[PDB]
């Protein structure tokens, strides 16, 4: 008696439809909708997202609001700090927060670490904090005499996202870089400190499917009833310096990710796909002109 | 007593049969024919594809009919686009509207910029667009007097479909492609951007299988009752610039591809292998003269 | 539900097995017990959980399979000079198969340079062989070779070293790209070389179900034709290596189950047989040094 | 069959954590809801499903859990010149923690010096490091000392650094044979020098089956001794870096299940524990940065 | 349904263990509980979820399973000039084992070294070694040693070192293609060279079904002999490293499990012990530094 019930859908774009570049910023969203019903009357049904593959999209890589980012110079003759300043990202981001290359991350982090010297050291000893497109890592580099004379300072937040250069602590905040070498690297890389993107969700405002439980709305109090919907979360990673991806997710072994359907009685439902920062901030995917997104669904019997 | 009803079958292949390097395109399929019925009537079946394998075939590596490439020049003295091309790919395809190899994707990139180059640049500075075998990444080549002068602009496909190279947005439609060096490659492999090959299938127009419920056909209208028999279904990723392929699939990841068989009764049943591209344009899998096919089958009772 | 397990093993020496394997022993086990297996109240499905072929020789091309031939076309008068088959006789066991890829290539760099010893001056003649350490194919050649001629592959050829670069003449015939005095294959393909697709544990004597298979004859679709297999184990060739030692350990997605039919029994027997591309099917047959592990589970419904 | 999903997060601050994470607040969450979480008549299961630890700091050295020697022994005497403790008071916070391999290996070296700087010139000193590039420890020496003499490792330094080629002379220490100016190890050892074992979910006050331990007691065997375990994450230390993301996601292992004795309940606590090898168990604690997200089901039966 | 857990760990020291291990003590944990671990109406089964076996020591070769013989070979006269038996007497342990594969390199060294002593020239004598980098076996040689001489395997060596280039000319004996100074495997053998097949946990006491096993006497295949095997790890040995940390973690929906017989018991006994491809059982033994984890599952049905 045990029944298998599978729906594909598809979502074609164009130039017209996303705008150029996908300036419109159309949320990807499906209206399924069939003449009949898709479920029988007399037996209960479970709701898994078997697949879907979210090709040709853009996501962004940082988001300059979530840090606060500060550089500094410290003497080594004097034994004092020279100075402190924050990093400001306000020149490279759009309209909506992001970034969308660790160049120009790199690039901004720079020219924060440029203007603080400007006063204070000469010209062929500023250091410069840049990106390697190679090895997805970050290098300073500079000068011997620069190295006997001063460090650079890294605040807590720097010294965090940053972690795989090597520290030495002055205080409670900030933190000494440790360079031996005219150009020094990380140990490793630390992309996956600096994506604000944590997960990858489907969600429905009408299909009749059993809510997820969630933790309050405000930030005061513990007790809550608020609840949510979701058919699948899909945790994202960034491995490299591409704003631009194909993301395929294809369901496992053990796939027990099932959500119970609570009517039956249905031929209609909408499926849009939302992407989740670490601060919880919610926003829309977005289509480009060459997007095609796939998707698909298994209704199972009990 | 629960039953486990296994089915094998094959297809050899020769020069007669598929023609020269399979130009009768004959499409695989086989019709599985038995003496009694393979099922038996008291019970009810689940069907999964538990193995396949589709030894020596061919596929298409680029479709150009889907792509919309324009490559231009953006003189910096005059600081004003000197002159914009269409990528012509009708030289390279076959009859179907494909081609085989990344190199020659390349190639016909780079006439299109040297045709462009022929009245406006000298001859020792012309860029050089191409492929390189081992990286499997795309490569430009340049002079250092080019660097000075000129840019090389990608409109808004080339950009997506080559995106990791270095961008710089000048335009709604056109950015600059940033160089620094003699011989700049590609950050990442973009063949996944390439592909035109998004899923391959197994169908049958006459096995008693439920269909699983598809989108709507007409471009108007979003209500649909469209269907289709779909027994599995591999996606398939172009993992270097090999056109020949040897594609094994077993069952160790969709535990859940299941479909309900609706009648006990039957005798013989038809599949055949069908590819879809990501334009959702359905096509045949066709035989070599050296293609061996694998098949297995579980019919699983409840 | 009850989960009853069954151990077995095969020792081999030189008496059993012969030097070098040369009595060609099949690798088979008789299970033998004191009383029935399985009580006789139950049903029962049949799966194996694990096996290790320590220290077997397995074949890595099988000539009678392919079709090979080379050839050499002239650019200046634009015509084909020549065409000559592969031979792989001077190469091959009395069983028909070969055992190394460097021999492979050997077969081939003899046809080719047989080919050119008329036509071709001695410095000239260009070398194809078999790199160790990449698993990939090369093309030695000089730059007066490349200016005045191509290496040409028939389609068989072309198919089963396709990671060359190509360039199509004729229906039959391609031309080898050859741009540098060492071109090398842009990935290897010993897949498309090995004639080993499948081993297989079958039983003449074990009451299970069998699996349903294509018809024997060479004309009718229509068959009953069926078989005894306990597990189908997909064999991929990895390197140059004929010796080979083989881990099977089933994945938890567990499907390969067989029913069996008869309770009452104590006594079976299991051995191992290699089927290849074309169907052929052949024993796995035991050296002196090796073991062979294997275990079943007669899990309960 | 029902599947009641449960999402729970830990933002975090400079105030909350402290700077540094100093004032060591434990990885905590309280769940609280209006009404019951749980259908009366049904009984369940339940299975933590993700979790992800977003930047927090681990420890890569725990020093009291070694006994870390090393000593000289010269060659034209053949006898012991010293022998000392690796003492590592300088290098550890608050709570005898360590964060860096460069760290140990300046701790390590810091006690060769001061043993050699009475016995030996400082041309000749030997110099213990660790390599951030290949993550491998080195013993840098001039071909004078090789000649003279040996550097000696005791038991658990011979262990720890087993990829080091090794001389017993005594049931004690080992030589340590070097060959060139640097030499390294054959192989990455820091799995053997973090102290880190598991990362727990426990819970005072959810009514779920406990998990059956041994006795505190090191003599007696006998035990009723339990505790509440929901899931156990096997930490392995790769590389030289204290600051980690940890992801968890129920691929692996959905065999990790734990009943719930009472459906009526409306709160718990969840608390992030970390188990050491010697079996010290300790809290997980928040950065500034922390993020933390979590997921558990409740699933019918 | 019920989800019994049961964990369990053994803390070693030198005073457990002795010096590098000298006691052997045998990896070995009683469980013992107040009252009844199993409900007694309920039945149940049993699966090892997971074990650590955090720094212990393994061997890497056993020579008495082997009988390995080195040769050389004349061009000019075409004759066998020598034969020798690799003897290891002077580099194996009390237990018959060797844990270093340069030793093993070493004793085919010496084997070679010596019987090239009145027959060639102290340049000419070819060098057999193990590579520590690349975990392949290597072979030095002169120019006029390649073009005067053959060094020669037997099929037992010929076997276990598989990866260099063969030429049989007698039904034991073969000749080793050489046309380099220093010439390599092309692939890995270690997994040839390792005794141990796999580490299984025993139990003496504990009320479970029995594995069926083969016969202990090779005489009759008639068999009744049964064995009390609660987990079965396969073991790989993937490079040089004698001392190891092997973590057991089982997959989502195992197949591994066994029937618990009776539910009235409170105590048992758990053992770790390694199994060789020759099928002779030895204990795993702590050393000081060891550390054992294990947990336990029994579910109802």
């Amino acid at each position: 008696m045990k029944q298998y019930i599978w729906l594909n859908e598809t979502i074609k774009s164009n130039k017209q439809l996303a705008g150029p570049r996908g300036s419109y910023k159309r949320p990807v969203s499906v209206d399924i909708f069939r003449s009949s019903t898709i479920l029988d009357p007399d037996k209960n049904y479970l709701l898994i997202v078997e697949e879907f593959h979210l090709h040709k999209i853009r996501l962004p890589l940082f988001k300059p609001a979530g840090h606060d980012y500060q550089v500094g110079i410290f003497n080594r003759s004097t034994d004092e700090i020279m100075g402190v300043r924050e990093v400001d990202f306000s020149t490279f981001v759009d309209e909506d927060g992001y970034m969308y290359d660790y160049v120009d991350v790199g690039t901004a982090i720079n020219e924060t670490l440029a203007g603080l010297c400007d006063g204070i050291i000469g010209e062929e000893d500023i250091p410069v904090f840049s990106f390697n497109k190679h090895s997805k890592k970050f290098e300073i580099t500079t000068t011997e005499n620069f190295r006997n004379g001063h460090f650079i300072m890294f605040n807590d937040d720097m010294r965090v996202d940053f972690n795989s250069f090597e520290f030495d602590d002055i205080d409670e905040e900030y933190s000494l870089v440790i360079l031996n070498e005219d150009v020094e690297t990380q140990d490793a890389s630390t992309l996956e400190f600096l994506t604000p993107i944590s997960h990858i969700v489907i969600e429905s405002n009408d299909l009749p499917v059993s809510y997820e439980l969630l933790p309050s709305i405000s930030k005061n109090t513990t007790i809550s009833d608020n609840t949510g919907v979701f058919l699948t979360n899909y945790k994202y990673l960034q491995q490299n310096n591409q704003d631009y991806n194909s993301i395929l997710f294809r369901v496992e072994n053990s796939s027990n990710k099932y959500h119970n359907i609570l009517q039956t009685n249905f031929n209609r439902f909408n499926l849009s796909f939302t992407i989740y920062d670490y601060d919880n901030e919610k926003h829309p995917l977005t289509l480009l002109p060459q997007t095609v997104i796939q998707l698909k669904l298994l209704f199972e019997s009990i």
